[PDB]
């Protein structure tokens, strides 16, 4: 009745319940958290579209901004933030504040970033000659390829078939816009097409596992590592700093290689307000509450996640901790995913197509030529509900 609702996500939920605790303390207001896995996380929102009732506060997926600020969700706080000392766009990183900011007006306030980065086992990748990361395209598949050459049940990279942004950074590295300048899409043309083929080439000659092999972290990228190199965030820092012991100073991150860039994914989760509330006051409160520098900086250096707020990577433990480094370094060229609100449709459609092709070997040209069809249907449909 007077408690105020919030959904979150993932392990950042922990931190947040955490801190929702000293809110209480300080204004009285009391708060219940819902802990949303991100794989349900999607259809638990557009269910809270459809029936209107969700929580008041909602931490946002970045690459879902674009389609909740469309479907009327997201409460315009335009107003609210500009004037505020901690939620002003300003003290944001532009990329972050892109995800936020829709024809001239405010949709949320950026709570934490991330970006891909490569993960890699020193040893294993000196013992098979490259004393420094894969630096390149060809550089990451020769490693992968000598690496899985190790032995029956060893491997080289991974490629999460789950994974939204796989495919699209890579495409974006070998020259793919995506989306050309009209919007049409592109996923059929030779540098998208190309870069299928190199993703895929790993799943067949074996360097990349072809199913989920059922381990955690600590047991593929630890011990005698099964799999020596992928591609995460920064959760990955920390989940990796807890659960591998065995290999520490054995394991570092490295910016990703490149192929024409090394373009990364710009990604996070902004707090936003549910149109719906009635409890607008308060939910704005909570969000300034999580704003202010030094209560981020605390959960934020704890958990190893970056801030999106500009004026924390000038913290000292920050600047010079090495896993910062490499991310401060891959943020400066990340870029977010395409801020449209079919993104999410159009990754199950890629997610679909890259199984048909890994899985169900479908030739690379003719999914893609079938993926960009399917694309071009979604947003014909889209532009018809416009226009
Ligand atoms: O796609 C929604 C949202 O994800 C945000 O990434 C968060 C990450 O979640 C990943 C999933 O997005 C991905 O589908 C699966 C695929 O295997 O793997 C991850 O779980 O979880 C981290 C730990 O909670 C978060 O730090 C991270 O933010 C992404 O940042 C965001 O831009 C995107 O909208
Ligand atoms: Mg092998």
């Amino acid at each position: 009745s007077k408690v105020l609702n919030v959904w979150a996500m993932g392990d950042e939920a922990k931190s947040l319940k955490e801190l929702a605790q000293k809110f209480t303390k300080d204004t009285g207001i009391e708060v219940k958290v819902q802990v949303i896995p991100w794989a349900n996380a999607h259809d638990k929102l557009l269910t809270a579209v459809a029936s209107k009732s969700g929580p008041d506060v909602v931490q946002m997926g970045t690459t879902w901004m674009p389609e909740f600020v469309e479907a009327g969700a997201l409460l315009d706080i335009t107003k609210d933030v500009e004037k505020s000392k901690n939620m002003n766009s300003d003290l944001f990183f532009p990329g972050s504040v892109k995800t936020t900011q829709f024809d001239g007006k405010t949709y949320g306030v950026p709570w934490y970033a991330e970006t891909r980065v490569l993960f890699y086992r020193t040893d294993l990748l000196k013992k098979v000659g490259y004393n420094e990361a894969p630096k390149t395209w060809d550089e990451l598949s020769d490693a992968a390829l000598k690496l899985s050459k190790r032995g029956k049940d060893m491997y080289g990279f991974a490629i999460d078939p789950n994974e939204q942004t796989t495919g699209f950074i890579f495409g974006r590295q070998n020259g793919s816009p995506l989306f050309d300048k009209d919007g049409t899409p592109v996923f059929n043309k030779k540098p998208f097409v190309d870069t299928v083929t190199y993703l895929d080439s790993f799943i067949k000659n074996g360097s990349a596992p072809d199913t989920d092999l059922g381990l955690d972290a600590s047991q593929s990228f630890g011990g005698d590592g099964i799999v020596p190199m992928f591609m995460s965030g920064p959760w990955m820092v920390n989940t990796l700093k807890d659960t591998a012991p065995d290999i520490d100073g054995k394991w570092a991150t490295a910016v990703l290689p490149k192929k024409e860039n090394n373009e990364s994914s710009l990604g996070g989760a902004n707090l936003s307000i549910f149109k719906y509330s009635n409890k607008k006051d308060d939910a704005l409160k909570f969000m300034d509450y999580m704003s202010q520098p030094d209560v981020q900086l605390s959960w934020l250096k704890d958990t190893n996640s970056m801030p999106a707020r500009m004026d924390a990577w000038e913290d000292d433990m920050l600047k010079n901790d090495p896993y910062y480094k490499v991310f401060g370094e891959q943020m400066k060229t990340a870029e977010p995913m395409p801020l449209i609100p079919q993104f999410e449709e159009i990754a199950q459609l890629y997610g679909k197509s890259w199984e048909q092709i890994y899985r169900g070997g479908a030739d690379v040209q003719t999914q893609m030529d079938t993926f960009n069809d399917q694309v071009e249907a979604l947003l014909k449909k889209l532009e018809h509900h416009h226009h």
